């Protein structure tokens, strides 16, 4: 009954003996089974490459979550917005900020769904606030000068400085209770309302043919144009974007006919469904019988088959039906099983790095898993400053954060609760490591509320590479903590 | 005969018997028993009631120590300087320099009065002066760029750095004998001849209406025109300055009549006396009977009436006497003894927050009395930079530490001497915090010593920004090992 | 066999019997035995007279190095380089770069050939590679603001975060073989190879009278015209170019005549084989005699003056001989030689203070022998910036420290492998102060490579102020860790 944490202390026979029959490391959710692996399918001579080869599957995968959250998740989510006529503000800060946010929810989603992972959940949310508030705003400012928003500013800050001491809390007391789970939502719902209410009394006062152009992932004059590097990363993720264009259906409203596709659109209303079925709990339900009559992947296959015939004699070429929006529903469903499988996968490799080299949670959250989820936002903030927009990057910099804490925790927490019949998600305490990630939070954004008024909302270089130097710092403490050189 | 630091560890109905019979806390001096208050007045449930209170009692006391300094006691300074026929450079390093430091120098007369909290001193006054030199120098610099002086900033930060390093010394041999006391006054001494004469060097080279409105602590124009914060301060010091106006006479030098108000001072020439009286001590002298015929209060009650009536009859209501400065004379006793009662209040109340809580006199007088003696000085020189004059606001900075460290060392440890017989005042360590503090400051003059000469003294925002980071890290590391996560 | 460290803890009266037979400190190179002066040549009562001497002493001998360095040392390789008609930066990265760097090459070199002294030659080394990039860099940024160059930047922090990476691989084995200090040669022949290539890729893309001012050190107009303190530096290093100008040749290549003195050079030619005998290996060889007939110093003068006599009756005083750059090979051979003179006395000196004061080689390299060894650059990049080129001193600031890493690392270990008969070079370690020093350079490195693209490569003060602020830090918590407040 030994913890396999004790699997490195065995003589290296027996270390398939062990990792076989422990059942302290079985991946809760997945796929591949990566403890087995490193351990004796590879030869122990070559421990080395089976780990380079897992980081190197780690980074293919965080490029997953983030081209499939960019251009497959959030154009559906913003279909599903504009069809319900939104404004642009309540838009952005619910149903963007979810699709902006998706691969920190999922992650946190996945980690808090196993008592002896949660401490990732808690180190990755803490690590990539401390990483955004630093090094992305500090970029934006060094990038370019400009003149901040104030209340936009000051809202946020406060928010989240709430939402922050609320967890460390929550943290202390070593429990999150239902009702814990249920405030975080509950401020989540205020907050989104004083947005609205604050901005509103602001403003007041040949088939086959299109079928493979549809099919087809590059485009050959960008890519002409295009350097090296761009290419390199094209030609990286062409499979990927090959799978989603082919298994995911995107309605995109600037569009004129709204990215309608017929031949492909009507294909994945077999293609989709299936995917459901075989993602859905990494396929248990899928495979599962009901009756011993009819099975389960055969009466969907048969039902999607039935009805995009159905479907495909009904409507022309030319002109979408009047019901697509129900194409950017499932659009969005099918993005979102892919997001949680590429989390559980990313979840049980940093489980099973940590086991080997017997590593803490908190620090493999604090930092492979924040920056791993938190390059999107980077990219996409620092084009944004570039092109001459730094007020919109500052602005969803700080708008960002909020959303993923208060619902990853919320969901989080309320959804594991719910499935293992429990009363509360036990916080138990990986080392005093945690108390040194909260204050680095914590003064990081003490720092930003005091510096920015001051400067009287006029940012430049200082401000930035103030904050750069001290992320840089804040890094090298923890790793000089967690090998054992400064013990606490 | 436990050290009273031994009460949390009781059972909760022998709290009483302790605190009423232990004499390790029974403080030697106040008007409030502040400890018996917290522990058995209060029913055992609401102990955070009583804390919370003491909280915003210590926050009222800050506002009556910088009200009554700014407003009452520098004026009458500047009377008597004026009337001496000063010029204006000693005048400023002398007499305005004890108007403006009133504060610090009071607290640490009270400490060091006492063997059990001669550590609040220590901590106040090298506190005060790490929040000096980064807080207020870097904002006076983020408010505003400009060009700063060269002579008075070389003159003042190598005086500061020598009286640092003597305490550091005084410090590590543990002791302060009347020789080292003595020989920071003449230190002092030598610092204001200094400053005399490079500065000679380089320039060479109805009666009830008035008594009503004289009374009043408030003017409608002003209070109609200011926001609704400034509204709110003034409702809260009203009190104060009602008390203040009534008891403490003020001459001031820029009016034509020089605030000469014939039935409120020769009204004053009797309430004086007596607060004098009730004050010194605590009031042990004023109840003390001579001979047990003629009570104290009695006669001084006695004289100052008489004397009161024999001014009134021999002036008129138009034209000041020809002594009046006696005025700023006796207006300069009265404020110095409500400064002094003021902080004997919070000196205790300080030490008692130490005694439940079991902290140290080193961060408690690190962080509340240097936070609270300091606000003054910060409002002062933060509006004069806004105004645009930043080159006195940086002058102003290093020049009242100097004056801070050097006569409150002086002087407290001069007259614990003297009423104590002894030889020394021992400083006893408080672990380990004391030196973390003490190169914090060091290390804050260094940086200051360094950068202001190589950017050729052109200050700007960076400048700023760095020193106030520092101040955020410095705190929060403080912190941190203070409440143990991090162990010397 | 006790380790001399407990020299401290004996009766005074015993100290000598040690210090006389202790074999563990009798160092094995150098003119004076500073720890039987320190112990009881002076007596017991003034040891800190001992210690101010030694101070001294060795600030004295860093003058020494660096006026030996820059004034007769690089122009002899200069005159080497142009003799061999070499273009600009072939020769700034070759000859001038050993010319500049030689004090930290001396350094090392003696400090490795030494078990006990081998950690202050790790210490200075990457104590100065942490000095330059925060300091010097910083400081020319805050002088005066340019526009860096991309090129050479980017090459030079790049090949020495290679270098540091590999030395700290060679800590943490603990051990240098032969193998590893030939590696660190063949990449710096690597290094010197990608400059050349880029460089052309990118660029193709009365004789009495005579003698008498020749040895006086000193012109009347000059020394007229600067201030007192120069008038001071000039006063205090007399003496040393007094021995300099007569001791050594100087081949100077802008010169009309480049700086031939027949009767200066002629005698000389005498003066300098002597200069050799005596300092090659503090003169054991020398004065060793060779068969009991002839002398050593008796042969040497004797073929010194006779020619001599030869090469004065064969030349004219007005136009040098055919081959006067053999005055320039031989001027560099004996400036190397006084240069080894003076780094081996600064080594015995700081081990000697390390004995005494039972510190570490660590923080003795990492401080004092970091800051003696790079005071040259400081000026001379200071300078630089000052007369407007700061392109120029930014360059050579990073271009120094790959030269003076790789180099010393590669020739100090290889010398000690072979004079040694070893097969390795033990890296002991001193505590986990190292680990410090080396995270501290790591991160350094770190900020620089983010920091400058990201400005563009247009520098100001605001980067120049986070590096100086960030090095102040540093010190201090190495002090506080050393001294024994923070322990590890």
């Amino acid at each position: 009954m030994a913890d396999c944490r004790a699997v490195c202390s065995l003589n290296t026979s027996d270390r398939c003996d062990f990792v076989k029959r422990n059942p302290d490391c079985h991946s809760e959710g997945g796929y591949l089974d990566y403890l087995k692996g490193i351990f004796c399918y590879f030869p122990p001579n070559l421990l080395p490459l089976a780990i380079t080869l897992y980081v190197f599957w780690l980074l293919y995968l965080f490029l997953i979550l983030g081209v499939t959250a960019a251009k497959f998740f959030c154009p559906n989510l913003s279909a599903i917005s504009t069809s319900l006529k939104l404004s642009h503000n309540v838009a952005g800060v619910t149903f963007l900020a979810f699709g902006n946010g998706a691969p920190d929810i999922f992650s946190a989603l996945v980690a808090f769904s196993d008592p002896r992972t949660a401490g990732l959940a808690i180190g990755a949310l803490f690590g990539a606030g401390v990483l955004v508030t630093t090094v992305v705003a500090g970029g934006i400012t060094i990038l370019r000068p400009f003149m901040a928003a104030s209340r936009p500013f000051l809202r946020d800050i406060t928010f989240y400085m709430v939402a922050v001491f609320l967890t460390f809390t929550a943290l202390y007391l070593g429990r999150i209770t239902l009702v814990w789970a249920l405030g975080y939502l509950g401020l989540y719902v205020f907050y989104v309302v004083t947005v609205i209410i604050c901005t509103w009394v602001y403003q007041r006062q040949t088939t086959g043919q299109i079928l493979l152009q549809a099919l087809n992932p590059l485009d050959y004059r960008k890519w002409r144009t295009q350097s090296i590097s761009c290419k390199l990363l094209k030609v990286a993720k062409l499979p990927v974007e090959f799978l989603l264009l082919l298994t995911v259906p995107v309605v995109d409203p600037d569009k004129d006919d709204r990215n309608w596709k017929r031949p492909l659109n009507c294909l994945q209303l077999v293609i989709s469904p299936l995917v459901l079925v075989l993602t859905l709990q990494s396929g248990v339900y899928g495979i599962y019988e009901i009756g011993g009559l009819l099975p389960v992947w055969a009466v969907v296959v048969i039902v999607g088959t039935a009805l995009a015939s159905v479907t495909f004699f009904a409507t022309s070429n030319s002109e979408p039906p009047r019901l697509h929006w129900l194409f950017a529903f499932l659009g969005f469903l099918t993005s979102a099983l892919w997001i949680n499988a590429a989390a559980t996968e990313v979840v049980n490799i940093l489980r099973s790095l940590g086991v080997v080299f017997r590593l803490s949670n908190t620090v493999l959250g604090l930092t492979l898993l924040a920056w791993g989820n938190s390059i999107g936002d980077a990219f996409s903030d620092f084009t944004l400053a570039r092109q001459g927009y730094p007020r919109m990057a500052f602005s969803a910099c700080f708008g960002g954060i909020i959303f993923n804490i208060l619902v990853g925790v919320g969901l989080g927490c309320l959804l594991q609760i719910v499935r293992s019949h429990a009363s509360e998600v036990k916080l138990e305490p990986d080392g005093l490591l945690v108390w040194v990630l909260a204050s680095a939070l914590g003064l990081s954004l003490v720092f930003s509320l005091v510096s920015v008024p001051l400067q009287c909302f006029q940012l430049s270089k200082a401000y930035g590479l103030c904050l750069l130097l001290f992320y840089i710092c804040f890094i090298v403490v923890v790793l000089l903590t967690e090998f054992g050189v400064i013990h606490l």
